[PDB]
This record gives C-alpha cells, sequence and structure tokens, in this order.
C-alpha cells in the first residue's frame, strides 16, 4: 500500500534509503551521515542509539550493546555465540537456551533479546524515513546475509514487529547490492560480491537468469573487517606511547576512548588523501599524543589482513569450479572497499578488470534495498 522504505541492517552500521520520483535517496541521520552505528547504551538511566552509544563503548562496556547481528535467531549453546560472548565485552546470559544481553537500568538487572536491540536500530531508521517522506511508514524491505537460515531471518522480521515495521521482504545483501547497480537482467552473467565491513568478510558468486538472482557460491570470515584495521592502528600507537613516554595507554580507558575515536578518523581520511595527523590534547595527564599516520603506514600494518581477504574469493570460484575469466562483473561493498589498497588488491587478484563503481560502497545495500521496495509498490 503506502510507503516502503529499503533499510539495511549491519552487523556494525546501518543505512536507511527510499525510493520516491524514479530513485533512490540514502538519507541522513541527525549528524548528517548517511550511516548510523548499530550501538544502543543505557547509560545513567539515558538509552541512545547510534553515534552517541558507540563513544560510550570504551567507557561503559557493560551499559553498551553492539554486534547483536551475530546473536540474532541463534540458541546461547551455538558454536558461534560461545566463539561470540567470548569475544563482546558486555554481559550475554543464557534465558532457558536463548541469548539475552544484561544491563543495569535505574539500578536494576535488565534483560534484552537480541531482536529487542536490533528492533532500537531499526527504530531510529524508521523515523529517519517518516521525517524525511513526511508520511507514516509501516511497510519495510530489510536485508540479511545470504547464510541467514529461516531462525535468523524471522528473528529480524521480529526485530521489525518491536520496531512498528511491516518487513514485506527479506532479501539477500549481496542480491541487493547487485541490485542496485542494475545488474539484474543481465540475461547470463556471474556476478562477484565483495562485501567487506566493519566486522564481517563476505563473498558471493550471484547468476542472473531473466531477472532472477541465484546465490551460486559464498564464503567469509565472520571476525574480518574494519574494526581490525583500526585494533592493528591502536596497537602500534599504545606500543609507540609505552617506549616514548613509558606509559601503557591500556590502563586508562578514558585515553583509548580518545585514542579509539581518532584512529577512526584517520583511517577514513587515509582513503581520499596519503597522510594524516592524530592529536589528542591531555590524552592522559601532562600527556599531548601527536602522531602522523601515513597511508603507506596503515597499509603495512594490515598487509596480512588485507590479502587474507583473497582466501575465501579463492575459496568461492573453487567451490563454483569456475576460472577468473567467468566473473563477468564485480561489486565491491563495505565501508572498508573505500580503502585504496583493498581495491588495487581485488583488480590485481582479477588481472585489471575494474569493480563497478557509481554508489557509496557502504549504501549499495541499502540502494538495492529501496529498489527492491520500489518494485514491491508499482
Ligand atoms: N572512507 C572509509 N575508508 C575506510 N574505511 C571506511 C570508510 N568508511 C567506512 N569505513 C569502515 O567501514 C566499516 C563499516 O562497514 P559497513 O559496510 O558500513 O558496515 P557493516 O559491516 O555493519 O555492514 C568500519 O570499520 C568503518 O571504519
Ligand atoms: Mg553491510
Amino acid at each position: 500500500e503506502g510507503p516502503v522504505i529499503g533499510i539495511d541492517l549491519g552487523t556494525t552500521y546501518s543505512c536507511v534509503g527510499v525510493f520516491k520520483n524514479g530513485r533512490v535517496e540514502i538519507l541522513n541521520n541527525e549528524l548528517g551521515n548517511r550511516i548510523t552505528p548499530s550501538y544502543v547504551s543505557f547509560v545513567d538511566g539515558e538509552r541512545k542509539v547510534g553515534e552517541a552509544a558507540k563513544l560510550e563503548a570504551t567507557l561503559h562496556p557493560t551499559q553498551t550493546v553492539f554486534d547483536v547481528k551475530r546473536l540474532i535467531g541463534r540458541k546461547f549453546d551455538d558454536q558461534e555465540v560461545v566463539k561470540d560472548r567470548s569475544l563482546l565485552p558486555y554481559e550475554i546470559v543464557n534465558n532457558q537456551g536463548k541469548p539475552n544481553i544484561k544491563v543495569q537500568i535505574k539500578d536494576k538487572d535488565t534483560t534484552f533479546a537480541p531482536e529487542q536491540i536490533s528492533a532500537m536500530v531499526l527504530e531510529k531508521m524508521k523515523e529517519i524515513a517518516q521525517s524525511f517522506l513526511g508520511k507514516p511508514v509501516k511497510n519495510a524491505v530489510v536485508t540479511v546475509p545470504a547464510y541467514f537460515n529461516d531462525a535468523q531471518r524471522q528473528a529480524t522480521k521480529d526485530a521489525g514487529t518491536i520496531a512498528g515495521l511491516n518487513i514485506v521482504r527479506i532479501i539477500n545483501e549481496p542480491t541487493a547490492a547487485a541490485l542496485a547497480y542494475g545488474l539484474d537482467k543481465k540475461e547470463e552473467t556471474s556476478i562477484l560480491v565483495y562485501d567487506l565491513g566493519g566486522g564481517t568478510f563476505d563473498v558471493s558468486i550471484l547468476v542472473i537468469d531473466n531477472g532472477v538472482f541465484e546465490v551460486y557460491a559464498t564464503a567469509g570470515n565472520t571476525h574480518l573487517g574494519g574494526e581490525d584495521f583500526d585494533q592493528r592502528v591502536m596497537d602500534y600507537f599504545i606500543k609507540m606511547f609505552k617506549k616514548k613516554n613509558n606509559i601503557d595507554l591500556r590502563t586508562d580507558k578514558r585515553a583509548i576512548q580518545k585514542l579509539r575515536k581518532e584512529v577512526e578518523i584517520a583511517k577514513r581520511n587515509l582513503s581520499v588523501v596519503h597522510s594524516t595527523q592524530i592529536e589528542i590534547e591531555d590524552i592522559v595527564e601532562g600527556h599531548n599524543f601527536s602522531e602522523t599516520l601515513t597511508r603507506a603506514k596503515f597499509e603495512e600494518l594490515n598487509d596480512d589482513l588485507f590479502r587474507e581477504t583473497l582466501e575465501p574469493v579463492k575459496k568461492v570460484l573453487d567451490d563454483a569450479k569456475y576460472e577468473k575469466s567467468k566473473i563477468d562483473e564485480i561489486v565491491l561493498v563495505g565501508g572498508s572497499t573505500r580503502i585504496p589498497k583493498i581495491q588495487q588488491i581485488i583488480k590485481e587478484f582479477f588481472n585489471g578488470k575494474e569493480p563497478n563503481r557509481g554508489i557509496n560502497p557502504d549504501e549499495a545495500v541499502a540502494y538495492g534495498a529501496a529498489i527492491q521496495a520500489g518494485i514491491i509498490l508499482g
């Protein structure tokens, strides 16, 4: 019936798009960003969603929730949830077989199902769409990884219900990005979707035959992405600060919070320019942090992790029994595909083959979902 919006509900960032006047508009949040962190905090009884929540992550690790997409539709006993709980800094309890996030609210223990946190992120995406369109939004197209089972797909629809959204269709993330580049109805082609995000890495082979995408092969690394590239820069500067001033910055959380924020900005900056400056006045009492980070240094610290992304690319091609030449189209997805070195490594692997270009790679999935939303509307 009414407006239908497309939403990219990602592990680390979220993005919303609308299809109006025969084109897609990727919407800005309160801070003027087309992307919103999938973080929720409950510090001093104040619920915050997005970048305001992401900032509390270091100072308040028990009150800040994120990476809830790794728990959604799963049992506490799942092999992947056991590996994740050991990595997540906030408390995850076993609520009679189902994982629950335990936080303190008004001095009381409060438990949330993973779909309750995801719904708070969807509530923010829905509100951005409502004030932009000037109309009530109920229907939405939401994306999910191609590997997501029936439980994970339904748990996402349930997060939508809590948020007041009727998720009319759940589509695959690599199918959404290929749709964004108008690759549907290309008749007899093979598409390789290289998706490197904040926390996960996914490679998918898509085949299009009469406007219908078939997910031919998938591979990846659930613990490889952007936040890893940060940690490597983080490690380097902590080591450097220890050898210069004899102070371990890891003991001071206010110091780690300032450095973490500056490292994320510095990394982004290196995607457009070749050098950047990290300046933090009084990182600790009586010490000013001032260091240069070159694009070259950023690449040297992450080279192994960058090339590691080619291992699942080799696997999809091997599983599909494909030569490199069989790939007709390359689609880059994820905030980390903005890294000039990552683009160069994929191009070099595909012997000079240029990928598709025209959409910000962190917005391509939400762009695809809004195209799908417009098809459903008619
Ligand atoms: N300009 C950029 N250059 C490099 N990395 C970027 C840039 N923009 C975003 N990123 C990184 O992209 C990652 C998030 O990826 P994204 O695809 O948006 O989310 P998700 O993984 O949740 O699907 C973060 O690690 C972020 O720092
Ligand atoms: Mg994504």
